[PDB]
């Protein structure tokens, strides 16, 4: 009825600061991105003006605040989401190491598991990826909240297409020069499916990924994030021994930090958009689902509770006519439907 689902992975961001913990409102303050097609300015992260079109129920919180982390784990329990997929940027700073330890300890108190979402950090390549996979498994592999499926850790790899299949083969083929296959550091490696099947099918096969995900909460942003393609993507995956983990989300809007990106807006329609994405994932017959996102406030994809808020700087969007915790409860509903279908 209410147990956590360990085939549901929710993308989680630990880059927020507060004056209480960090001494600064990190990420609530954020540079405005220049138009790809310029002195754009910065959102200052004051109470009135934050880097989101929405406004958190918990305010300008710190991701290093143990009291905030506790409340977040309670929110995961409400949503029935059993795995927290943690953004990881290879910052190599004491604050990063501290935050990962706090998140693991908080998660374990509510039986939530943690896996890593490997980001496009500077000069990312298959050698430093191996070195960082080994570090992460050695440092956190014995923590009880560290996620495993059939004895293997799992990693999502954002913008995996930035590395050529001839490089991925070295790490992920059983014969690869620096392979993790059949070693103590073997893992499930889930790459990002973006574009058409004529490009993606050979990429995934040649790179030796164990599976693929789609990430984007905005329908139609890519081929992969267009749900009418998911039945055929699942059929191809099952035929080729690959795990398909489609990404579902409640909406998208990023125009505070990207004022030129309005065409990517997807409206929430009081939950109906989320319902349509989640239904299509379940209908495709997949064995795992990813949620974009718990708390990407910059991109307006969050299921974390939000509240009404107005200032002279900006009038924020909010969840009305639904209540602030609607997207947590609606997640729990769809987790129930997914479990019926497995
Ligand atoms: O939204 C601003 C944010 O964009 C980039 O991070 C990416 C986004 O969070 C989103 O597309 O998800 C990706 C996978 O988790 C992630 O790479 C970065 O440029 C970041 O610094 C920025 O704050
Ligand atoms: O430029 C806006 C766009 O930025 C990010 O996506 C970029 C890249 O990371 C993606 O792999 C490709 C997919 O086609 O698009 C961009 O180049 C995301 O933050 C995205 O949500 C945003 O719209
Ligand atoms: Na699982």
């Amino acid at each position: 009825g209410t147990e956590l689902d360990y085939d549901t992975f929710c993308f989680y961001y630990d880059w927020y600061g507060s004056e209480a913990i960090d001494g600064q409102y990190r990420h609530w303050a954020h540079a405005i991105a220049p138009d790809p097609n310029q002195n754009p300015g910065t959102i200052p992260g004051t109470q009135e003006s934050i880097a989101s079109n929405f406004y958190p129920q918990l305010g300008r919180y710190s991701s290093s605040d143990p009291n905030i982390l506790t409340k977040h784990m309670d929110m995961f329990v409400m949503a029935r989401t059993g795995v927290l997929a943690l953004t990881w940027w290879n910052e190599q700073d004491e604050t990063e190491a501290k935050r990962i330890g706090l998140i693991l300890d908080a998660a374990d108190k509510k039986k939530i598991k943690v896996c890593f979402h490997l980001e496009p950090y500077p000069s990312r390549n298959v050698q430093n990826l191996r070195e960082n996979i080994v570090k992460l498994i050695t440092r956190y592999g014995n923590h009880p909240a560290f996620y495993r499926k059939d004895g293997k850790p799992l990693f999502f790899i954002y913008d995996s297409y930035l590395i050529e299949p001839s490089e991925w083969e070295k790490l992920l083929s059983p014969g690869g020069s620096i392979t993790i296959r059949n070693t103590a550091y073997d893992a499930l490696m889930i790459g990002l499916w973006t574009s058409s099947p004529t490009v993606q099918r050979p990429f995934i096969l040649n790179a030796h990924f164990d599976g693929f995900y789609t990430y984007f909460a905005a329908t139609g942003f890519t081929y992969g994030s267009t749900p009418t393609n998911w039945v055929s993507m699942q059929k191809w995956a099952k035929e080729n021994g690959k795990i398909f983990i489609p990404s579902v989300g409640p909406g998208y809007i990023d125009t505070r930090i990207r004022p030129w990106n309005g065409s990517v807006i997807r409206t929430r329609t009081d939950g109906q958009y989320y319902d349509a994405m989640y239904r299509k994932a379940i209908e495709a017959g997949v064995s795992a689902i990813s949620i974009t996102s718990f708390n990407q406030w910059h991109e307006g994809s969050q299921i974390e509770p939000a509240v009404p808020y107005t200032s002279s700087e900006f009038t924020y969007l909010d969840y009305e006519n639904r209540e602030p915790d609607y997207y947590l409860t609606r997640t729990a509903y769809w987790v129930g439907k997914f479990r019926e279908s497995k």
